């Protein structure tokens, strides 16, 4: 049997910064206590995991992306309770330790054992992965562009025996981040009128949020007008695009909406764009929600005067979902065909062909991709 | 009588800006369409005022400052509804036509008749004042530092005649906007941990705020340890000085809560302080609220990453406050004996002594220096 | 685009009289010969409609009800020149052909194309309305509970492009009927008296029209003693209530004015106090207005001798006013602002609140609430 | 002379209802304060008279009615200053006493003095005939059906000495009324459409006035034909009867004119015409003035949806003239020869033919009966 064994498998290592991956054979340690050790299912291709390629994110290498994905439980570690062999899961790069300040307050879900330093480590400190002698590390308390995984007990969500792994992986990140930035972040109201900037997988999906919300009117925003036809059938009563006019993006939206936008959400990752969203909310009741994550190491200006007038800017992790509470029920709303996924699974490939996924989603002819196993 | 005609009286006029105040003789033209024209009874010196001196906000000049203070109405214009002849009013800077978008958002209260941009008129666009023939600018609906002055209805609030005019002036900005920043704009939870940065006037107002909000712990700051005393007094648990030590604010802060900093207000208007402010609160279920006023064309740089933590960074004018409905309620509620504003009131001057409440004011030797007709 | 196909959107529907409104998936067929199709924008909820409901105002079932709107010209049917896509527009429930007699008389103003017997159609005899694969009626020439409709060119009002929708929708019904109905149809002198039976959206109305007339005594009556604060300030003098008394209404006003009423008008749509409005005015010069609708089937049986003395006795529609010379007029005035349509918008709620708002009426609690697409 | 002593002479009086004349010697009483004593020369036979036979108008008996008449005044009581013995005149039914509301207002003319209650005596309360002992009661502020009559000196028209008496007195009543019910009350258009009910003595007036207003067409309708010749002679386009066919009489009068019938005046007194007549005008813009005097104590019951689409319905009281200004002006314009009233008085007869006069009046033999002394 594999348990207490050391696991080897393949594993799309990356072994340093703007490198192309590279598809090793690598060695899984068990689980120590109170980790579980995971046999991915699917994996998606997440906009973030671009980052650490890119380096816009900071990263110890080797390290071994992914981190939105579904799998099954091969093995418990000593002292697990909360799941047995076999059970279907969720690895959460966003943890939920039911401990920490930020666990016990219903108003915050930033788990202190969130990876938001780099650390690349488990809650212990260690690696458990290994290749070619050297240790690969984790990534955002996960890893999941490899056949096997170790994660730690407070980030496991067992979730029901019967969701389609390539579709419910898009729970551990892309759709719950975007459906709650809308939902549970700025929580939109109903008759609202709201903007997406961004239409990736993310921005799509927080489309779906605000109207799930009742905002009646959602204007889209994106460079790439192909991502339009997406963005008008998820929600989108329109979809403009800043190079459409020379006046500021924020002028344009507030003409359309006779100075009436009660919500703006930055779903890109540039800072220069979340300038724009907050311009854009309504400057005394309007709230802009920051959805992208911004590049490392890099500081904003902006006119102070824009926020003192009554905005609300405030950020968003994991759609402000408190993840071993809220996936597992994610997955069952799915389940009773509340939600469709599949609308934003542009692409299912073979683990192999990632190199082709991270081609595809840098062409914008992708929204999500699942690397199946 | 005096109803109909132009009044000539006394006014502490700015003929322009660093320089002191100048009393001269002025006109104040009679109220024309729903505009009413009151006889100041006293007016507080707020930290803004000191701002169109300074030279650090805009304003056009000549110009009569003061826009905190209780009158009576001396007559009405022609459509005038809400108030007749003696009746006690508290004249507002921000007004609440009841209308616009602003008025009718539940949420919202930067009604669209606020003088955000310095145009020193009154909605008609023209001014009331006159001094050696020259026609003297409005300031921020009011204008207060003079014996009479004439407002649009929209920018007056009836109030209870028994109300002390010397205390309730206060009502005015300097106690609504501090108590309002922490019970409306904040909404701070009882048993939370808030965080004071300036305890002058407003500032010791938000500490009040906090206290009526049930907070357990409200942390002072202020660099003017003469400061402490007051705003121990008032409700803070205790007071430092970021000057106690070398380590950045936010680190003592946290360090000082076990990382449970749940509310922070920027109460000074210091572009430094508003990111020491942002930065203290909880990186992910903390707010943090920019009460204080950012000095003229000047852009904020900070860290972005501190936001998408999940920090909610907003704006605050007039505590969040709906002028019309609200101001008439705090009176409701001083009368009612909810909270006393003795301790914020320093100094009473009789009006010709101006220059030295504004010197008290700099000096940091008084909270409210309320001066009196 | 969407010109020349039917259009697919929702419609607040009553399938029958005595029921709640349904909102439902309706079809929008496209326009025909000197048809316009018409994209709501905001639309205020008139008694009338509820009269619908309550089955005291005739209509063939089921239908879309609603009429007073604002608009934007989705499309123009074949031969139409007075209108084009884009343009702004307020659909007329009150037609003017301007052949016709009433048309062609400056003192007539229903034409013939006025739909005065729940023909619930267009001027070609046929519905543009589908839902569930049957035929739904329209409702006064307009029907404006739903997103998009089609009304003949003779029922549309090109308005200026800067008409605030969710104000100069009042243009289009409430405002414009008792405004003109003093100023119009009962042509209120200066210095006359006015009696107004019923101070809701029309009621109010009319008060304006009577101080703008010149009327140096305005007196309000309604039951709902709540109704009085808004009619003084829109310029009422005095306001009473039926059962402030137990002598009949008419002798009540007579003592106050020492038998002067010169005008009354009926804002209500009672029958009794049809009469009560007409024993109101001066027995032998004084002028009766109706401008509540009287319900269906039912025959008024009075005393001809309070005619005979010398009253006049006139019914109103629309306030007299000449549709598409009129509505265009009355928008510029507003923008001019020569009238406060903002004071009768006492809610605005997005579309899918429609209960809400006539509940609000029904309970007393509204005067105009504006739905917004 | 016969100055300040009790005339004794002849009148006609009525011993109760139902009841023929009677022919008897009575006693007039001497002019009180501010009242005149008045010879009767001639005086018409108007229907109103032969309400009071009939029973359906009010009155106490015994009584002398007539009160259309010219006369000469014989004795003046104290304070009298408008007219002088020898004075020509035409006694008042309808007073202008020049000091109420309605002598004040210029639209009013039914004065405060009027006996619309039936009580049949003077300003002071008291009767000035006797007869048998017992006294008899005025009628109308008037009572001419005898030699002589005492009428307050409100009631009282000083004309032109050079009027011809036995046709003068047709502006004492019946001329008057209908004249100006047209020009005065209906204030006919010029090139307009009227439709005149009842084709009597107060029809023909009615039609003189709408044919001096400018009309085009003036339809007078009458069960009885014979009175069409005559109709046709002062002036109607065409005439009809009610009975020439089934369909109602408004559907009869809109297609003759393409539904334009502009004004109506019923002069018969029957509800049921004042109905017709209301329905007959144009639905809109069209007037019906109600000439006829209605039966006591019956109730009108009609559809108010007539009223409501924008007719006009008044009453009419003398044709609303403000008589002691108003009837020395129609004699004056009489002998300008402006209108003929030979027409109107189809015979002329002595008073003790008074029964012969009430005969062809209720058989259709005449129009207007002058009985002379
Ligand atoms: N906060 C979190 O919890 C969280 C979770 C998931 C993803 N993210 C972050 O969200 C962001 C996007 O997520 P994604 O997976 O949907 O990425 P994505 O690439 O699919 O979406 C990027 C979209 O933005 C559009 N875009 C790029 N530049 C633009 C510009 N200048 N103006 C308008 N549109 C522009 C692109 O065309 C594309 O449609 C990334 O920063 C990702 O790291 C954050
Ligand atoms: N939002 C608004 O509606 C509104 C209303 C009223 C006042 N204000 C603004 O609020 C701010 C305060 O008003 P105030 O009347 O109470 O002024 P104040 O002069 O009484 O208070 C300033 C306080 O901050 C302290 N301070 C100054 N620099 C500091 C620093 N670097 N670190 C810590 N403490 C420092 C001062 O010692 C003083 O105690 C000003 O910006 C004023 O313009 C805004
Ligand atoms: N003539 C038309 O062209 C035209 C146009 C618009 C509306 N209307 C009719 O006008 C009438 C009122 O319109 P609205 O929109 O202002 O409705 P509304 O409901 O807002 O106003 C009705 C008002 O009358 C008061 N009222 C009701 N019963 C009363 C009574 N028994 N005695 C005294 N006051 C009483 C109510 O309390 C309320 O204040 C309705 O009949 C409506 O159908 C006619
Ligand atoms: N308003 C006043 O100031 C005033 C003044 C004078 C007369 N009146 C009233 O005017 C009315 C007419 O007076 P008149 O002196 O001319 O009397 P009248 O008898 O001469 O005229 C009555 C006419 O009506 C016709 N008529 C009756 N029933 C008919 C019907 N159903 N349809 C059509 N025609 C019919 C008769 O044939 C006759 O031609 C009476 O009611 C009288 O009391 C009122
Ligand atoms: C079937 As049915 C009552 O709508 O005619
Ligand atoms: C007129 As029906 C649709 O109720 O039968
Ligand atoms: C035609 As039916 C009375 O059923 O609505
Ligand atoms: C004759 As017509 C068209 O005004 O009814
Ligand atoms: C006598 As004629 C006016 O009908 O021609
Ligand atoms: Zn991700
Ligand atoms: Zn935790
Ligand atoms: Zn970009
Ligand atoms: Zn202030
Ligand atoms: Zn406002
Ligand atoms: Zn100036
Ligand atoms: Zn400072
Ligand atoms: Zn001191
Ligand atoms: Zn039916
Ligand atoms: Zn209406
Ligand atoms: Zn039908
Ligand atoms: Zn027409
Ligand atoms: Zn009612
Ligand atoms: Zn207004
Ligand atoms: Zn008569
Ligand atoms: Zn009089
Ligand atoms: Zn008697
Ligand atoms: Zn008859
Ligand atoms: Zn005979």
């Amino acid at each position: 049997g594999t348990a207490g064994k050391v696991i080897k498998c393949k594993a799309a290592v990356l072994w340093e910064q703007k490198q192309p991956f590279s598809i090793e054979e690598i060695e899984v340690a068990p689980p120590k206590t109170k980790e579980v050790r995971i046999k991915i299912l699917a994996t998606g291709i997440c906009r973030t995991d671009d980052h650490v390629i890119k380096g816009t994110m900071v990263s110890k290498f080797p390290v071994i992306v992914g981190h939105e994905a579904t799998g099954i439980v091969e093995s418990i570690g000593e002292g697990v309770t909360t799941v047995k062999p076999g059970d279907k899961v969720i690895p959460l790069f966003l943890p939920q330790c039911r401990e920490c300040n930020a666990c016990r307050n219903p108003d915050g879900n930033l788990c202190i054992r969130s990876d938001i330093t780099g650390r690349g480590v488990l809650a212990d400190g260690t690696t458990r992965f290994t290749c070619k002698g050297k240790p690969v590390h984790h990534f955002l308390n996960t890893s999941t562009f490899t056949e096997y995984t170790v994660v730690d007990e407070s980030s496991v969500a067992k979730i029901d025996d019967a969701a389609p792994p390539e579709k419910v992986c898009l729970i551990g990140c892309g759709f719950s981040t975007g459906y709650g930035a809308a939902v549970k972040t700025g929580k939109v109201k109903p008759g609202s009128t709201c903007v997406v900037f961004g239409l990736g997988g993310v921005g799509l999906s927080v489309i779906m949020g605000c109207k799930s919300a009742g905002a009646s009117r959602i204007i889209g925003i994106d460079l790439n007008k192909d991502k339009f036809e997406k963005a008008m059938a998820v929600g989108a009563t329109e979809c403009i695009s800043p190079k459409d006019s020379t006046k500021p993006i924020s002028e344009v939206l507030s003409e359309m909406t006779g100075n009436n936008v009660g919500y703006t959400f930055e779903v890109i990752g540039h800072l220069e764009t979340m300038i724009d969203a907050l311009a854009s909310c309504h400057m005394n009741y309007g709230t802009s929600v920051v959805v992208g994550v911004p590049p490392s190491a890099k500081m904003l200006t902006y006119d102070p005067m824009l926020l003192f007038t009554g905005r609300t800017w405030k950020g968003c992790v994991f759609g402000g979902l408190k993840s071993r509470d809220d996936v597992p029920k994610l997955v069952t709303e799915f389940l009773a065909k509340k939600f469709d996924l599949d609308q934003l699974i542009t692409h299912v490939l073979p683990f192999k062909k990632i190199s082709e996924g991270f081609e595809l989603l840098n062409s914008g002819q992708s929204i999500r991709t699942v690397l199946t196993f």
